[PDB]
């Protein structure tokens, strides 16, 4: 078969001859008991770049001994590109969410040998799923691959934002010391209150973190956890965020993007934030009117934004959150950390491995069959 | 009472008129119990810049309303500072770990009248104590004041060294996108191993706000602690810092030459130190090799030599730091802290009754 996959751009500077560190941690399962990918095997070593058009995610060597085709390229937008030139007779497409080929209707359509579509990394908001059932295009993600993750890039966002550090860093790596400039913008975060909108895997890997930095936790979900979680965290329960919000230091949000959640962070329901808030987003930019939140910075209403999504992604080079006061932003690039990737690259062999072999994929990888 | 109170400069646009939050969280005591400090009264409100020359640790209107001199001056370095010549007739001075004014044995000698020298924060490093000693000044600390400030300030470190935060935001800010860029150097914490060298007030704060991030745990220090807190935290004990080093993906250093180019050897390839410890710990010269070199994949701190630290400090522009100036203990919130145990301190040395145990370093004619 033919496996079109889709990856980022390797580095400006070049693909890495060398890494940082020979290996990663050894992790058996994710909170909950869900193991870890499984694939027979595996042609890379843990830590190396996987998710960049050299990496190649380590399949080419598996795919080609077995006979199949691999074409891997980062071109991937619009009706004119190597990803929509080699979809037309592709068996599987492969895509991160990091840089995304999206199979629109109209693409699926032309994908006339289409039986397999990927995510190495969680979701399938680049997949219409309807179209791939209709053509009998089984849709899978590699589940929790960087849900912990994420919930890191959060508490470490949060910390930052909380005690100033960008701004007290470029003070040292300019050359300055200015204390009082520093620090006139610093708090610790103990015993703030923070809120989080979800506790799903991503939400409540975040309260679980936050915990011994002995904030208060708030949340609110569509549905509740086990009391006895909510015990162990000392959580309180909010029915609506609009409820959570007053009461919250720190906001952090875990929502997908529908028309209900869009712009639901603008000018009207920042009045519902306490003066001088911190909000921290990972999950859809647009959750967030942008220029609202830009307001918000400028007049003090928050006192920190940061995340790693943006509206429109990637976020164009004068994208006023880049350079607005107090914001602690990163690319869209918090679930693909060399850890991340090497466990999606072998829950990707993995997926791989049973369909080529007629076997079932796991019950927690397909999102459609 | 003559009141000589050194602080470090106002911010280079002015003290502030207003501040990002209208207060502070509440705290009930310290980890351990200790109680937060108990002045009769403050005038600040807690969450001002207090630390700074125009914020005086908001003590004018208490000093002056009960017939003492406050003089405050950030002036400190040299026998012509500010500092030095209101020095000779001084009662009390007081300044912070964040710009100290060092009583030196030629000091504390010319210092006639010194009968208490405080800390507004944590230590006596800057204070000469066998001086001080032999010339019954007592000597205060706000203990406990910024132990968890400079905790979060650590693992706030450690998340944005594995994670290749620093550079990841400065695409962002320039403009760029460059997700490989940013992550062919980043990791997640979880699992990897991270040892604290001592498990004080601030290494056990640390270990503590570590465990659910999934880490293996290690720690040294002159003594275990208590094993219910071994448990809990499924820390694993080592005897000696060599025995630690070896296992560790991450090394945290909070002391209570010698990490050079013979000590790193124990450190695995790729490790990171963070250190808001001190300084001279970390030799400079062996930690910007080792970034050079990749034997070490981070380093960050609050803490330098020289400090400040000049310009030109290559700690600050080496790769893969994580550096701010030393402000870790100095968070508004921390003030608002340490400005009320200053008052305290003060308060009870005026009226001759006795100072906080707990606050005490010297006193009398001895280490207390």
């Amino acid at each position: 078969a033919k496996v079109l996959c889709v990856l980022y751009d390797d580095p400006v500077d070049g693909y890495p001859k060398t890494y940082a560190r020979d290996d990663l941690p050894k992790i058996d399962h994710y909170p909950g008991g869900q193991t870890l990918p499984t694939p027979k095997a595996i042609d890379f070593t843990p830590g190396q770049l996987l998710g960049s058009v050299s990496g190649e995610l380590g399949l080419r060597k598996y795919l080609e001994s077995n006979g199949h085709t691999l074409v891997v390229t980062s071109d991937k937008d619009g009706p004119d590109s190597v990803f929509e030139r080699e979809l037309v007779d592709a068996d599987v497409v492969i895509s991160q969410p990091f840089w995304p080929a999206y199979l629109t209707p109209e693409r699926i359509a032309k994908a006339k040998n289409l039986k397999l579509a990927l995510t190495a990394g969680i979701g399938s908001d680049h997949v219409d799923l309807q179209s791939a059932i209709d053509r009998n295009v089984t849709v899978a993600e590699v589940t929790y691959c960087n849900s912990i993750s994420v919930a890191e890039h959060v508490v470490m966002m949060i910390l930052s934002l909380v005690r100033n550090y960008l701004p007290s860093h470029e003070w040292a790596r300019k050359g300055g010391w200015n204390i009082a400039d520093c620090v006139s913008h610093a708090y610790d975060l103990e015993a703030m209150h923070v809120g989080t909108v979800a506790a799903g895997r991503i939400g409540l890997a975040v309260l679980r973190r936050l915990a011994p930095f002995d904030v208060h936790l708030h949340y609110t979900d569509r549905h509740r956890l086990p009391e006895s979680v909510e015990k162990e965290l000392n959580l309180t329960w909010h029915a609506t965020r609009e409820d959570m919000y007053p009461v919250c230091d720190v906001v952090t949000l875990n929502c997908p993007l529908h028309p209900e959640t869009e712009h639901m962070i603008n000018d009207e329901t920042l009045k519902l934030f306490k003066r001088g808030a911190y909000i921290v987003n990972t999950a859809r930019g647009k959750l967030c009117d942008r220029d609202a939140v830009a307001r918000a910075l400028e007049s003090g209403r928050l006192a920190g934004y940061a995340g790693d999504v943006w509206f429109p992604q990637p976020a164009p080079k004068d994208h006023p959150w880049r350079t607005m006061p107090y914001n602690g932003m990163t690319p869209h690039i918090s679930g693909t950390t060399l850890t991340a990737q090497a466990r999606y690259a072998a829950g990707t062999r993995e997926i791989l491995e049973c369909f080529f072999e007629g076997r079932p994929i796991r019950d927690e990888y397909l999102i459609v069959q």
